[PDB]
């Protein structure tokens, strides 16, 4: 049951890795800044300080992008778990390299140490369904539709809880907390073993028909339904730019980039990444962020251990559409109370519900949905490549995101949150008039 549970738990470690950089980011810049000036021996400028702490931030959706078109040559590999197993050991490497980082310098044991954590991320986003999913039975499968996304939304309230000014998150104790995301990886490294392999993929990638049968009856009936792997075969796979190129699925591939670059630039990750300083940017005392955020994440679970059942019985379109709508309201009201500060108290506690009621609006149509959209409106034939697409926009959309941010509420002050609204009406406006249910 908890080795059960903690066998896909590697969505964990990508919600940590998401807010893991949020709480000690005022007490890790100035380990960069320091740093800078006992080798160069001039003080960094103010820009460029801000420039590399958003690639710090930046690099692990980047590092994702990378790791996830890897996914395809491996799990023809070395397989699910074989895979699995794989990147464990190679998240070992980064997570020792924040936690050691304390030592030597910044500039490699933690930006180079992101896009290699990313890396993994992004490779087990889609080995940990793949596993998941030739393992289940014909019938029941996909009943984890939302199972491992409520695992993310763990993974970034314990990173922050344990981000928590009190505990990991101060001068001395923040590489304790980044290094802390490779303890999940070791743990993962015990139980998995033990685990069965990937029946589909010993039949058929490795031909061995008595390795398939004994996972099996762990759990020829199955045996001979994977002959859908031969089926499939001959029906072959569509090209990405076959994608573009077909008239029938244009109104599809237009609509999953749409989702996936509206999910991500609604500034959803624009929040755990920086919430500490999206909260201290408006009404929030300097010891109140830390205990607020810890809060936002909270809300942020209960509504996806909520929306597991709601997204499925309450449908696809209007979920999606109540969603993109609650956090356009919420970006107007907040930009906004964060533009007139003058009527503090009273404004504070506004912007502080506004980024709640964003995160709840975010995490009942705009998250789960259009990764599920996607499986469902292509067909087998062009699924492999249709992912990607989806992929690709989701991740460097995640990277522009964590990238432009810090400059934006810089450059546009409390007018911050613009920016996504406009996102969120135009996403809002597409969902409505093309994509039905």
């Amino acid at each position: 049951l908890a080795t059960l549970i903690a066998a896909f738990g590697s969505s964990f470690q990508y919600g940590y890795n998401v807010a893991a950089i949020n709480s000690p980011s005022e007490f890790m810049k100035d380990f960069y800044a320091y740093t800078y000036y006992d080798r160069v021996g001039e003080y960094m400028n103010e820009f460029y300080l801000t420039l590399l702490w958003s690639v710090t931030v930046s690099m692990f959706p980047f590092g994702g992008f990378l790791g996830s078109l890897m996914v395809g040559p491996l799990v023809n590999n070395l397989g699910r778990k074989g895979t699995l197993l794989f990147n464990n050991i190679f998240s070992i490497v980064p997570a020792l390299l924040m936690g050691f980082s304390e030592l030597a310098k910044s500039f490699e044991m933690i930006i180079v140490a992101r896009v290699l954590v990313g890396i993994c991320a992004g490779l087990s986003s889609n080995v940990v369904p793949m596993y998941l999913g030739e393992l289940a039975p014909k019938n029941w499968r996909g009943a984890l539709g939302v199972v491992p996304q409520l695992f993310i939304t763990i993974g970034i309230l314990v990173a922050q809880i344990f981000g928590l000014r009190s505990l990991l998150a101060n001068e001395e104790g923040w590489p304790i907390l980044l290094g802390l995301t490779g303890i999940p990886a070791v743990l993962q490294l015990l139980f998995l073993p033990f685990f069965p392999e990937s029946p589909r993929y010993l039949l058929i990638q490795k031909k061995d028909e008595a390795a398939a049968k004994s996972a099996l009856r762990r759990l020829a009936e199955i045996e001979e339904i994977l002959e859908e792997d031969r089926a499939e075969k001959a029906v072959g796979f569509i090209s990405v730019l076959k994608l573009f190129k077909m008239r029938s699925l244009r109104w599809q591939v237009i609509s999953i980039i749409v989702l996936m670059a509206g999910q991500q630039l609604s500034g959803v990750n624009a929040i755990y990444y920086y919430a500490d300083q999206i909260y201290l940017s408006a009404g929030v005392n300097e010891d109140d962020v830390q205990y607020v955020t810890a809060g936002t994440g909270a809300v942020n679970v209960l509504i996806t251990v909520c929306a597991i059942f709601v997204v499925e019985l309450m449908g696809r379109r209007f979920l999606l559409l109540l969603g993109f709508s609650v956090c356009f309201t919420a970006c107007c009201v907040l930009t906004g109370a964060l533009a007139l500060q003058d009527v503090i108290s009273w404004m504070p506690y506004v912007s502080i519900a506004c980024v709640i009621s964003y995160v709840i609006g975010h995490a009942l149509g705009p998250s789960p949905i259009p990764a599920l959209l996607v499986t469902e409106i292509f067909l087998q034939s062009s699924r492999p490549a249709a992912y990607m697409v989806a992929g690709t926009v989701h991740w460097l959309s995640n990277f522009t995101v964590g990238l432009v941010f810090p400059f934006i509420q810089v450059g546009l002050g409390a007018y911050s949150f613009v920016i996504f609204a406009v996102i969120c009406l135009l996403t809002t406006v597409y969902i409505f008039l093309i994509i039905p249910e």
